[PDB]
């Protein structure tokens, strides 16, 4: 279908702006990004760096996933994200997301070789 890696570089990868525009940046993106195409995603995290430095994650602070598994790493510093939430009154297929653009550390599961994100577990 699309190998991990990839999937998690169409769901959170953002490197073309610096920061999230405007309060309509996560209805666009969710959409275009096909998140919302069976369902809407409830949550879902951009990220406004370039893909080398996202990879890079990978070799930095080990901390356990939320699932407990030992594979998700934080980063030493903290990066240009926009965080996108589902509204209360949001429903398929009229998907309305919430945006807040904000400068925090990402934590993300890594595997393979190379071994580069797979998944975005948190902001903090
Ligand atoms: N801060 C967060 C928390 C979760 N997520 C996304 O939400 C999805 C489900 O998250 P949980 O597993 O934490 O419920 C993840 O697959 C991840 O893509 C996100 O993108 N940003």
């Amino acid at each position: 279908k699309e190998t991990a890696a990839a999937k998690f570089e169409r769901q959170h990868m953002d490197s073309s702006t610096s920061a999230a525009s405007s309060s309509n940046y996560c209805n666009q993106m969710m959409k275009s990004r096909n998140l919302t195409k069976d369902r809407c995603k409830p949550v879902n995290t951009f990220v406004h760096e370039s893909l080398a430095d996202v990879q890079a994650v990978c070799s930095q602070k080990n901390v356990a996933c939320k699932n407990g598994q030992t594979n998700c790493y934080q980063s030493y510093s903290t990066m240009s994200i926009t965080d996108c939430r589902e509204t209360g009154s949001s429903k398929y297929p009229n998907c309305a997301y919430k945006t807040t653009q904000a400068n925090k550390h990402i934590i993300v599961a890594c595997e393979g070789n190379p071994y580069v994100p797979v998944h975005f577990d948190a902001s903090v």
